[PDB]
């Protein structure tokens, strides 16, 4: 699903413990990228720019059906290949389009059943969506943390570190979901 060739998404968190998991992936439909030029800042490091370099098929977007009722807040991913590699792991958060994080992590291959794996397992969530999420869990219905969310996503830019090669880039969305339902996400490929 989220991966190419190279590099694969094996499983993403981000959670709390005192664990209760906002989102969570374990392991297409297309969208055309210029649908959500505007989520992001159209500055250097601006979705557009990435996609123009290339490759195309590197390029994922996630919509996040997320679970805020429920310490601790860290975010786990895991990622695999066949290769070994060092990964700069570039997680930006943007407000409005504008990038207010930026978190540049390093993770070098670890060998394991015949593969490599990068573990950033248990990375503290920064401050500003701390803040956020505890606001955001205040908003006495979910249509308003809906309309809050519209204003809010992630640009996750994985590159080989020894290159400079994008290896992957994913675009993430977000929604709320009743706790009945959970969580939920759907992964779509990003054309032009
Ligand atoms: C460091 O804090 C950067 C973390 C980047 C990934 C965070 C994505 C998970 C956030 C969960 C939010 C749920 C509802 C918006």
């Amino acid at each position: 699903g989220l991966g190419t060739a190279r590099l694969q998404l094996v499983e993403f968190s981000a959670f709390v413990e005192p664990r209760h998991l906002f989102v969570h992936i374990s392991q297409l439909e297309s969208v055309d990228v210029r649908q959500i030029y505007d989520k992001f800042p159209e500055k250097k490091g601006g979705l557009r720019e990435l996609y123009d370099r290339g490759p195309p098929h590197a390029f994922f977007l996630v919509k996040f059906w997320a679970d805020l009722n429920w310490g601790f807040y860290g975010v786990s991913s895991q990622y695999e290949s066949l290769e070994h590699m060092t990964l700069t792991c570039s997680s930006k958060v943007c407000s409005f389009g504008k990038q207010v994080v930026e978190k540049v992590e390093t993770e070098r291959a670890q060998l394991e059943d015949g593969r490599f794996v990068y573990r950033l397992l248990r990375s503290p969530m920064c401050e500003y969506l701390v803040n956020f999420l505890h606001k955001l869990r205040q908003l006495p219905e979910r249509y308003m943390m809906n309309s809050v969310l519209e204003n809010f996503t992630i640009l996750q830019v994985v590159t080989n570190r020894d290159t400079q090669e994008l290896l992957l880039c994913t675009a993430y969305v977000f929604e709320v979901s009743t706790s009945e339902r959970g969580a939920q996400h759907h992964i779509y490929r990003l054309v032009r």
